[PDB]
């Protein structure tokens, strides 16, 4: 009995934030061999930022004016290029703390760990996921950006995400290690719409499969649903349509507990038509969401 | 525009992390210079749990019972006694990642981040309060044991916590790194009752004065309260009391936003007596109580380790 939301141990990444000026501008950046990655917005003054020509702001920057810090050493940068929202700078050193690594664009709905720096070093972490908008629900003040995200799976670091933007609304968004956004959004101070905010299903379920495990069994009931009739109450409490894939993924908790897929469906969509009534469930007062199938397994 | 529950890097923690196995326990030890720091519950089988005599026990264990592996090493165990409720191995090699570290006892209500591990390897991390009752609210599986608690101050790690025991009601119980236990509990497989707990007021506090900092200000009102008042309420509803302490360590959150400190009670008053109408502050359904003031001011302000 004990379910937590537990981010990845962050030393393999802390040994890869390094401190990154341009001008007046200071953030994060990611060292991995001899490349540091960080948000092209570094070129970018608070006026550029209304509506940046990142070309021609690039064009009129040279490898000297890239200052890079790794704790106290100053990195040599010996070339510079833009990868879709993501700079680029070559330095002379490879990181002799460079992990195993992998880049990888995460679907909506799974879930990652994030390392929050300021002026390349580590504040915290917390375990966040890519919402169904593409936006991530985290804690990014003022040079915060550069930030990652990343799994790791054994020795093997998998970057997902770079922070780069607060929207007006107060959400985030960010980039995988390519450059490219989540979502769409882009790294220019305008008014940008996130779509509606969707709750991911599949984790709902997983999340009351580690309630069952863990002894907190009150919201379990007698009725079976379909998938077609579940997905209707799905729709119009904005969750995710529910697919055989999902039932898939959830298949090892339904046979550990013994509740098919199908019934656990049953009991939460009469906890959406029927609210919770100020009871818990795992200590929540709301269904909780970022939890993926695996990261159930993992910790069950 | 966010505000998270966030634990502190590991790195300087994950290097200290060992395996230690004794017949055929294998739980977590913490390695600092040339000792490693264990529950000495890893000397019983599952039978002497129910009542053991570790003096005894501890007596007829030889260095070469103890097998410690720091990753794919094998340490070479050269002693190894008791203090209090942990197990010091002294081994034949200093930890070479030995960080910077204190060992401090924390008070009820305070918080610190747990590095879960299991069988030597960490797995997780996450932040903790110390419940009023020196109970955890934690995520602790078989194999977790030793793993430990802690806070980081600039470049000092100060360990606080080290975990030993799941008690049959689901909760955990531990130890400070020099053994002593936590609250009444025993290391001893038998019922032990945990006090009642309470809810942190002066943590519930610095979260409400964290959602008005991140732009969430339904539940403040234009009413008032006294000290004595307001604790006849929190009496009520199973709160701790707040003192003039707990008044003084808000008094920068007070300062930031505007709020005195009396106002947001007269906020958190009416918030217990009349719920919150199914409303949310900070994404939550519930008060939050696992943030201190510290927590929500290094958060907020973006200090960094």
């Amino acid at each position: 009995s004990g379910f937590r939301k537990m981010a990845f141990p962050s030393g393999k990444v802390e040994g890869c934030m390094v401190q990154v000026t341009c001008g007046t501008t200071t953030l994060n950046g990611l060292w991995l061999d001899d490349v540091v990655y960080c948000p092209r917005h570094v070129i970018c003054t608070s006026e550029d930022m209304l509506n940046p020509n990142y070309e021609d702001l690039l064009i009129r920057k040279s490898n000297h004016n890239f200052l890079v810090q790794a704790g106290n050493v100053q990195l040599r940068v010996i070339g510079h290029s833009m990868q879709n929202c993501v700079l680029k700078l070559k330095v002379d050193t490879a990181n002799p703390k460079t992990p195993k690594y992998k880049f990888v664009r995460i679907q909506p709905g799974q879930t990652f760990s994030v390392l929050a720096c300021y002026n390349g070093s580590p504040s915290g972490v917390y375990q966040c996921a890519m919402r169904p908008n593409f936006t991530i629900k985290g804690s990014f003040l003022n040079g915060s950006c550069g930030s990652v995200g990343f799994n790791i799976d054994y020795d093997c670091v998998s970057f997902c995400y770079m922070h780069h933007m607060e929207l007006p609304t107060g959400v985030y968004a960010g980039t995988d290690l390519e450059g490219n956004f989540y979502g769409p959004f882009v790294d220019r101070q305008t008014a940008q719409a996130a779509g509606t905010d969707t709750t991911i299903t599949v984790n709902v379920l997983a999340w009351l499969y580690a309630a069952v495990i863990n002894g907190d069994r009150w919201f379990l009931n007698r009725f079976t649903t379909t998938l077609n009739d579940f997905n209707l109450v799905a729709m119009k409490y904005n969750y995710e349509p529910l697919t055989q894939d999902h039932v898939d993924i959830l298949g090892p908790l339904s046979a550990q507990t013994g509740i098919a897929v199908l019934d656990m469906c049953a009991s939460l969509k009469e906890l959406l038509q029927n609210g919770m009534n100020g009871r818990t469930i795992l200590g929540s007062a709301l269904l909780e969401d970022e939890f993926t199938p695996f990261d159930v397994v993992r910790q069950c």
